[PDB]
């Protein structure tokens, strides 16, 4: 089935984080593509990817980047689609640079930013699902089931 | 027209920031409601608002809060709808507390987080518009026009 | 004996930290309950827990959470009891997000916040003990003994 | 009436913040004393104040300090009473120094820490009230009324 | 004379900072152009500007941006010329976001980063001058004179 | 020989850091004492230590502490001697809490603060030596020799 | 009288801070010189000042700088005298850059660092006084009087 | 061949980072020298190195330092050449002290600052290459080839 979410990242090393988005989309049966696009080393690849995303049938882009993390914001500059950004944990600053580089977009070009690291990647997929669910009833039901199970599965007391 | 976006905030003082979301939705002719809901002072109001949002026909919630900013995350805990979070600038820590309290959601319950302050409020409304545009062609064309004008209006040189 | 302190946390992983509160209450012979309550995944469980705590005979709630740490503040929103908050150390930001999310409560709904990590959990239990001691003379004597022994047990010189 | 809460601060300039604690205790009719005690300039005054607090009939101490904020922690070192700490906003670091100096107490000697600034001072008084309410039924009813009014008074919509 | 340095910035508001670079280049008689190029609002303008800079005869680009500051890094992605980056002071985070977004470039695509604000803009122009001086003897002598005067003009004692 | 520097710390665990001060004083033949004094668990021991230091013949106190690091500042509150403070690296915040708790003393009561960790402990000893050298010519010569050797011993090129 | 303390700073704008050191030394009748020495603009002036300080009869140097604050550390590199460092509050980062640039000296070359801003300047002068007092009995008595008055003058209650 | 870039660092331990600059210059066939120069332990070596660099035929200096990182800024104080600064990751503060100490140079004396750690060292070499390429066509072609290969070598999809 044709992809409706694009997951992009600058490097193979980012996939240790972004794989969590990939897995969650698959769990919710959301067709998607998962690609490497580097803002700094392949800027024309990024421009083409972002400019053509909507016409290719993508509805949401999930972009992960670390350090001076420009991939989500520059993707948003070229597409009218919602772009969700995942800050990848960086070695020295532990993703604080990633986070500020992604979330602090000036007024006019949004990036919906999730938590640093694997939690954020999982949540970017879930946020993409909640967006798609607004106009896909079958997915909405699967997401409802997912949320209800998550709630029902929380234990009542810890183990010593 | 029945609202499809809810803008909520904890206090009247937050409206100095959140009015920028309200104004943008009005500019794009997106029916919305703008309300005060305090996570800490009116937790049952929040629970009811979030639980019933989807059945009332809301599609996106934009929530702003400052300091120990819990409103967006608690809203997301009770609704399956996408929740967008705006960190309001706090007096002492200039919204760094707001930002971390909103963006660092654990895996399972997302909040798409925007920039600290007015830029974030504007961008939360634009992000909501881009979500709604996925299944509202007239709005999608208005959003295209908004982005095109924003791009075309940037001057080429600064004024002294 | 019926519990007078409730220790709550969002996950099993938090218990590595919160076990230190549990142990200290037991050492001072303070009856308590230790439970998992997730602000984000079980918000109705939290509402019920907090709203009924006083009528169940609890006097103090100790709540631990990490990241976007909303459990202590939302517990405080629903109960009139004193709520003590323990920031759990987070992977990337080392509990700075936990701390700011808990301590920066706006005026009107307090959370007494302790240090990041195990020290904070131990101290939340000791602070709960000092509160209970105000109207329990036997406990006051046990706490006095504990403090005096702590002071008397400090060595006079380090070992090389 | 004999004081049951002591509010202490290092300097006159701290009173701009700590007056909010004083006012709240007065509103709830909690007898208290409001004093200047400097950890750095009057350390023997502090030692005497803290050592004798319980025998004088105080039940809770609220201590405010800024910068290298040692007053709450040193007070706690000398009293078995609960000590609540208010970080005063500092000029350069906006209370981040105050906050870390107060909240990061090692295990064994607690300080329940509130938010930076006026919100923290108000909440320290409310937290003291919630402690006293555990064994003062008339006060407990006044605190219930305070919280109920706070909740009921939140507007439903913002004003322009 | 044809420009050999390009000064670019995302918005008119950035010129309050970047005018200090413009003024310094004028003082040293370095032909330059001063332009608005927004990474987020005019990404194709940026791509064209950077791609063609060298063929137009530019030797150094000075780029200023604030918040999620992507302009310098994206410029560097498209040109082989040295790119110098000036973090513009942001309202909430005082340029800490600007700084991390610019300086933390991954290996392979450099941005030489200067201080936050006006000092950085002045120094970006001086750094550009020192680069050009390596192959322009007349300029090298003017830069020597500038540095010598700066050194000689420092007073020996402060004024009351 | 009677001690002229006192090295104090709150716990045995601090000695992993403070041992570097101890060793440097011994290398420069400065008689000293090395003790455990806890600001929070032995506050009367601290008061007595600091109040009597000068009459016992101490000239400089080196105090190490971590977290909410109050030992150096409270020592300074009671003694007229110069007090040097060493921030001990803390687990979560890596000594940023230690540093701010020590260095940000309000006007009136100084602590000369050194770097976080072992470097700071070594430098506190060297700073104490430079103070003592002002009125001990033999020590001044030993310190001169130490500094000259340090300078002469720096290699000219690194090894691959 | 010949100066025994040198107060140096990089620029006239630093004097707004460093004048508090000057005033304190004058109050205690400690002969001193107050000079501008810029590490970055007058590095040879600095090298000469520091190299010759001891032979001129200076005993302590107090150095203030902001931003990338190198003056105290470079002074310490060239003199065997104790160097005390005052971080001047910077516009954007409020002296956090100043503080880290001064306090984080590697082992071997100390700078005793005081608080950011005016408090630090006052305390640098007081710390210099406490050093000189170790071998100047008349000054030691004046410093005792200063500390005693500071302690005795603290009010017991705040004014409204 | 005579060196045209000087790579300097304060210690052997810094070479684990600065070796990445050394390797990149060799890859691009840029003759260079790699030396240890300590700002704090060999300040006269630094003064001589920096003051004579241009007359020795150096065109660019790359300087690495950590902690209170003064080497790049003091090198820039004495040379008219462009100085590029590499913040070396520090143990406690993970290079945040290094970064602020290097990048926050006041107006008048620039240091072009690169990222914390190995990325920054690689990029300082690449930035030096882009500077030299402005007046060395053979190097410009090698740099073009390097950049084009970097772009062409980015994979299109990650591996699971």
């Amino acid at each position: 089935s044709a992809p409706v979410v694009g997951i992009i990242m600058g490097s193979q090393s980012d996939f240790e984080t972004m794989r969590h988005a990939d897995a969650l989309l698959t769990e919710l049966e959301i067709p998607h593509e998962t690609l490497i696009v580097s803002a700094h080393r392949t800027p024309d690849r990024l421009a083409d990817y972002a400019r053509t995303a909507a016409e290719r049938g993508l509805n949401v882009i999930i972009a992960g980047a670390g350090g001076a993390a420009h991939l989500p914001g520059m993707c948003a500059a070229w597409t009218r689609l919602p772009v969700l950004g995942v800050p990848v944990e960086s070695r020295a600053l532990k993703g604080m640079d990633s986070l500020l580089s992604i979330v602090q977009m000036p007024g006019g070009v949004p990036v919906g930013t999730l938590a640093i690291g694997a939690s954020g990647a999982k949540n970017a997929a879930l946020l993409a699902a909640s967006i798609l669910a607004l106009f896909n009833p079958a997915l909405a039901a699967r997401l409802e089931t997912f949320r209800a199970l998550q709630t029902a599965s929380v234990p009542n007391s810890p183990i010593t």
